[PDB]
């Protein structure tokens, strides 16, 4: 049901291009471990982002501090995933290609 | 709880397995980090349900989520030990 | 597209921001995480070690943030106790912990390879 949202399309697929590209690498298996892994946890985060948001604005539209705190929490989450795949991804193909 | 079951086996096989630390330090995150995602979206479930037993548009889709980040982690563990198993055993 | 990274970026700061001001706990651990950070880019392993070292620490702040915007919702919804609101912080931190813990296993069996 969620699937279908321009948000989530874009992010699905970036990841998923991401893991395809990471199974056709002529990489040694760790590290085509760490390529997808990296990847997918930014899109596991994401979700449950997606959910923590769902539950906030599930209590209602009225404003509360700590109702915007738990949506930048969540957000601040989301990209600390992110630079944890892109400082993977950097540091592996660096060594690999460099 | 049989979560547990499935982990302490996966650590277990993980510990048996004649495999170098970093494949080890890997086949062991992956199933810890699977715990993690199960216990957050637990604790989502709770607060979706202090929140009401009544369904709400919103109450599902907080659930649906988490559910599916469950899966992409779990789907995430079984490429991990795929890929580290046949490269092993390779 | 542009906007929907700005605004979440502008979010994400936000959300560092208050984490940071609020909490002392939280602020060591940012040092801890970024003293981690840095010894791993600083140290002579391989790139996958080096990696493992960086996402496990990493791991940790993603399950802290995610946790304390849990925290946030049910801190939001009442600040009476309630079974639900217990759990659903119960089972939150034991999130963090684990995460912790695998951090630290990490680390220690790494160093333990290549110094030991
Ligand atoms: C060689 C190609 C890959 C190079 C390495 C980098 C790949 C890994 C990095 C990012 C992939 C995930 C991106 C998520 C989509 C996105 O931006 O979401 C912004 C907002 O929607 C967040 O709410
Ligand atoms: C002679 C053969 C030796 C090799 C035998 C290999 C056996 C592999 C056994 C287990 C791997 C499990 C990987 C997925 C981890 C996972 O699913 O975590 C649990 C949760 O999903 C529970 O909800
Ligand atoms: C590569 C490392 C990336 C990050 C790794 C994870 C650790 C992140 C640590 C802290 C987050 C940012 C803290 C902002 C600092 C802050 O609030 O100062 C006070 C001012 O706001 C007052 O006006
Ligand atoms: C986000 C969009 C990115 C778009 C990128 C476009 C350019 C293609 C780059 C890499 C693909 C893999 C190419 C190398 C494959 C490789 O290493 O193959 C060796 C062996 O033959 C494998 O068995
Ligand atoms: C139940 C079975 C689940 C099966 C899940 C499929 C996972 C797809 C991942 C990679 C595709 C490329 C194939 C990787 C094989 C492999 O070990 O690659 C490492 C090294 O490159 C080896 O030298």
């Amino acid at each position: 049901a969620w699937i279908n949202e321009a948000a989530f399309r874009q992010e699905g697929v970036a990841v998923l291009l991401c893991v395809v590209i990471a199974a056709w690498l002529d990489v040694d298996a760790v590290t085509r471990v760490l390529l997808i892994s990296s990847v997918m946890l930014v899109m596991i985060v994401e979700l449950l982002n997606s959910a923590i948001e769902a539950v906030v604005d599930r209590i209602g539209s009225e404003y509360h501090e700590l109702s915007g705190r738990a949506k930048d929490l969540g957000s601040a989450a989301v990209l600390i995933a992110i630079i944890d795949a892109v400082i993977t991804w950097a540091i592996l193909l660096w060594s690999h290609f460099g």
